[PDB]
């Protein structure tokens, strides 16, 4: 019984995966993309990671087991680029990060550290999410809610359904919010709006979450750790969980981290403590080529600044093409002003195609949404611009 | 609150760790590792797979996610190496295996996809076993049982108090039985043994589990696939949980895989299917670095065989020195017929230390041990031998 009456189906991510290519021809693109890519829509490996994976096939003395924490250089930077730089809460010794199968993988890690130590018994999370949010939390019993901004038509945040929609539950309850700018919206709470909801992350109760994936990928490296940081000489406790893999053309081996902070050297040593216990059944300690790929391009300046380059560039485009879309439009289209996704952040962003505008693209047309209107500005070129800029407007 | 009254502490291998170079002296050594090492004491990287890693530092033409199941090329191997080669069980299509962060990371997604689809309540172990084992099957609540071979004194199976410990519970359950020869006791089931309680898996009922880490590294790497096979097409539901992490200096990053099985390649599309997402909620598909230089080693003929006399002469010193410390006691100590470890494979062997001879080594000795019985004959060499062959004698 491992066999009969079972159920079974798909991560609304299949979502054209695959039956894109399918039918066969000029498929504009599955723009409902897991990825960045080029004027060209090939995801890259970049160099400076390349450069450093030739510095471990030259000295990789070993291979031995890593500590169930990876390493703290990848940890320190981690942590250096988190709460940044010169904050002495670093030398307050008072916040740990342990090397994780990034992204989604330091979520659930999350949630049997947080089952144990931690009494509580929810997260509220964000509507709309990332759907696989809603499942790495159930992992512990645990059920998500749903607090509520991105009320639609000026696709821009409701800070208003959010206070609200927000407010209304328990002290010991935990709350997720994302870095700067969200899947499916590159939206966001600006400084005084972060600044803003921590006076009541704080009596109000309870304690940060965030998803910090895409940092400093959707704006400049720099509004980025300030999202979280303003949420941080403010705070006490929190739980950030990293990754790695976008901002560095690293997945497919899972890179980035959970980061646990206190107010006591003495309290943080002991949650950790526990904590690596989460992992200690999963994994059993990290995928390392991906932390040391990441500890080497980060603790060298000559190729810290090739990756920095190559970070920038990466950001040019999601500025610049986000752009394009619009202009084009502004010359073929002509229903709305489409101005949002322009300045409206991140390489994610959803649209007015009540689903079944989208359901139609897919069509004798060849162009792939993702079913809630949200589409990797990252899959659209120079080249793709102009057809896809017509592929729309019969779809209104 | 992730603060105040915790609790905490250590996994019972820090059990020598770090305080082993401590106090600074001839230090026998952590007889009681996590790995093998050579007549140097270095866990060396191979070459094979360094053959490798230079190769996909060469064509690595991106770093795009990984599908959540791996590569089957990594798969059909595993598969093929189980299972064994010929089977059309291979073409019978009727077993999948997803990629998976090794060993322990396997076990632990065997977990929560038995806690679903499954309505199994308990996994029956075996004494002594691994540690996290029981800690990665307390994950989905799913307690453990202690079934019972390694009765003592002539240290070999109790086939008696295990078929008798173990026919003990109920149908819907789970055993679990790694794949030759144990840690902590590099004891076993011969051929007719194994065959013995499959006749019992059977109409009994219950299920293999099957960790399968150390395979073909502790035999010659055919008794091995036997072992599991004989058990094989004998069941029609089993689960067998894989790590390549050893026999081919491949830890630090995490390899092995999950591998499911059933009868109908419709039932196991299905249970699959769903096994597909325990996984999408821990690490979100697979640390890639690994079954690439696992894949490669395995489809290449050059390649495998460097490998494959790279895993042989590991062999020689398990089969090899394990002797050694016999007869240099053959030659000093003299209390007992230490045969049993000559012949009692793996890396792993237990002793007639109740443990206060072994709280003694530590001492104003500098030997490593377990405080379970347990040395890595892995860390023991030619010139230890020697000194550790004379440690152990005021011991007893
Ligand atoms: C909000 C969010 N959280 C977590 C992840 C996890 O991704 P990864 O594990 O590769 O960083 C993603 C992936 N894009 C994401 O969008
Ligand atoms: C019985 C057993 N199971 C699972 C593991 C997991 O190890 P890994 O994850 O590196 O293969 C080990 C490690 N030696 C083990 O001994």
């Amino acid at each position: 019984m491992f066999e009969n009456i079972t159920a079974a189906p798909a991560d609304p991510i299949l979502g054209l995966a695959d039956l894109f290519r399918a039918d066969e021809r000029p498929g504009k693109i599955n723009l409902g993309i897991g990825v960045y890519k080029d004027e060209t829509g090939k995801t890259p490996v970049l160099t400076s990671v390349k450069k450093a994976e030739q510095y471990l096939l030259e000295n990789e003395t070993t291979k031995n087991y890593l500590g169930i924490d990876g390493i703290p250089e990848f940890g320190r930077c981690t942590q250096e680029l988190l709460f940044g730089k010169g904050s002495a809460l670093i030398n307050d010794k008072r916040a740990r990060t342990a090397q994780t199968p990034g992204g989604t993988g330091a979520l659930r890690v999350a949630a049997d550290f947080l089952a144990k130590n931690t009494s509580v018994k929810r997260v509220w999370v964000s509507n709309p999410s990332w759907p696989n949010h809603k499942s790495v939390f159930n992992s512990a019993g645990l059920e998500v809610r749903e607090y509520a901004y991105y009320d639609a038509e000026n696709h821009t945040l409701d800070f208003d359904a959010l206070i609200n929609s927000l407010n209304e539950a328990q002290a010991g309850d935990v709350v997720l919010f994302h870095g700067c700018c969200h899947n499916p919206t590159g939206i966001d709470p600006t400084l005084e709006q972060w600044q803003t909801l921590a006076q009541l992350s704080v009596e109000k109760g309870w304690l940060p979450l965030f998803d910090f994936a895409y940092q400093g990928f959707a704006r400049g490296l720099e509004e980025d750790a300030e999202g979280l940081r303003a949420f941080a000489a403010m705070h006490k406790e929190l739980i950030v969980a990293s990754s790695y893999s976008a901002n560095f053309g690293l997945y497919n081996e899972r890179v980035g981290a959970c980061t646990l902070v206190a107010a006591d050297s003495e309290t943080v040593d002991r949650a950790f403590s526990q904590m690596k216990a989460a992992i200690r059944a999963n994994y059993s300690n990290p995928p390392a080529h991906g932390a040391s790929v990441v500890a080497t391009i980060l603790s060298n300046d000559a190729l810290r600044a090739i990756w920095e380059q190559e970070l920038t560039d990466m950001r040019q485009r999601i500025q610049r093409m986000r752009q394009l879309f619009v202009n084009t439009l502004q010359e073929k289209g002509a229903n709305r002003d489409f101005s949002f996704i322009i300045k409206q952040n991140g390489m994610f962003s959803f649209s007015g195609l009540t689903k079944e505008q989208v359901l139609r693209l897919r069509e004798e047309f060849g162009v792939y949404a993702v079913a809630s209107g949200r589409v990797n500005v990252a899959g659209m070129t120079p080249d793709n611009m102009a057809p896809l800029c017509e592929a729309i407007v019969a779809v209104l």
